[PDB]
């Protein structure tokens, strides 16, 4: 298990001014360390996010939290479920900023929720340096969906944060799982009335502003004032960083259907843009060299107890990991970068069922 810490910095805080934390199992023998992203979608305006506060209060409050949690997929310490890291030191970071973790606003009189998803980040970092992170060699930022993007935002934060404080030989690198989306045409249209009708390409822009939140800076300098919405999407913030990613993405991911408009007898308007949508994720990963990107219609994959099944090529998601490895001291028999080619869901026959 992994034990709770609530952050002993209590100014960094979940949405209603409850304090945030991390999860922790901790490895003497080992100089690795696994921080996960939680997600769980967001929340962009007072009235979605005082529904959000009434049926999801754990992804915007820690007054309920458990006390302990189980590692499972990536995050599990047994071998024969997790062959990659099964002997690192884990950290669950749980998700209650609501902001994709990109907020840096605290709860005052101007705003009733707090959205730091940014500054739980660093606080986090910050105070596991002085739990045996200050003699790692490595720390891996993975995160699922919202999580995934929150990799992407502050993989580069996290690494320029441990230079200024006097860590330089501490690799950073990140791991993005289904976070890894696009601003394309949708199935059907609506123009943004309400939270149903409202794309992620303006909602999300409405988010900034309402969050307080911030983008990578080099992507920030490309896209300039009013248009750090386009740093959300991964195809257009990835050239900008410099930390190592790892991308794991399905090419056809629920819940950009979902965005999409898109609710599974399909006919060919619908099968048209089902097989252009697998076409087009395929061209946004042609140069992302450490990638893994099976034809299946299904969300996350890093955290799931058979997370090892999935299969490109012959090669499962546990060793690439391996392979990107050994890659940063092309490898024989030993691939990173795997995207299927077959262009309908399921038609690789490993997709989770
Ligand atoms: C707590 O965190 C906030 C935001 O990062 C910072 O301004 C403040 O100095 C921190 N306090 C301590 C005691 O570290
Ligand atoms: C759950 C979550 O974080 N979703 C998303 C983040 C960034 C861009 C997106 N486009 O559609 N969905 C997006």
């Amino acid at each position: 298990d992994l034990r709770l810490h609530l952050l002993l910095n209590t100014s960094v805080t979940c949405n209603d001014g409850s304090p945030a934390g991390y999860y922790l199992k901790e490895s003497r023998g080992s100089r690795r360390w696994l921080l996960f992203l939680e997600g769980g979608w967001y929340c962009f305006n007072r009235e979605n996010c005082d529904s959000r506060y009434d049926t999801m209060r754990r992804l915007m409050s820690s007054r309920d939290w458990p006390r302990t949690r189980t590692g499972t997929g990536i995050l599990s310490s047994q071998p024969e479920e997790n062959p990659y890291w099964w002997n690192a030191n884990m950290v669950f970071i749980p998700y209650c900023s609501s902001d994709v973790w990109s907020g840096a606003s605290s709860k005052s009189e101007k705003n009733e929720y707090a959205f730091m998803g940014a500054l739980i980040i660093q606080e986090v970092v910050r105070e596991l340096l002085g739990r045996g992170l200050s003699g790692a060699k490595v720390l891996l930022l993975a995160g699922s969906s919202a999580g995934g993007t929150g990799v992407l935002l502050n993989v580069d934060r996290v690494a320029e944060q441990l230079e200024k404080l006097g860590y330089p030989a501490i690799q950073v690198r990140g791991l993005a799982d289904s976070g890894w989306f696009l601003d394309n045409k949708q199935y059907r249209h609506t123009d943004c009335v309400d939270t149903i009708t409202c794309a992620p390409t303006e909602a999300i822009r409405r988010g900034i502003r309402y969050w307080n939140g911030v983008v990578p800076e080099r992507c920030r300098r490309q896209f300039q004032e009013g248009e750090e919405w386009n740093c959300f999407f991964g195809y257009k913030v990835y050239p900008t960083l410099r930390s190592p990613v790892f991308v794991v993405q399905w090419l056809f991911d629920e819940a950009q259907l979902t965005v999409d408009n898109v609710h599974l007898p399909v006919q060919e308007g619908l099968r048209l843009y089902i097989q252009n949508l697998g076409r087009e994720l395929r061209h946004t990963l042609k140069d992302v060299p450490a990638s893994f990107a099976p034809a299946c219609l299904s969300h996350e994959i890093i955290i799931r107890s058979h997370w090892t099944d999935v299969q490109v090529k012959g090669t499962s998601l546990p060793r690439a990991l391996h392979c990107w490895d050994r890659s940063l001291h092309p490898l024989k028999g030993c691939p990173v970068h795997l995207v299927d080619s077959c262009p309908w869901p399921h038609c690789n026959p490993s997709c989770p069922t």
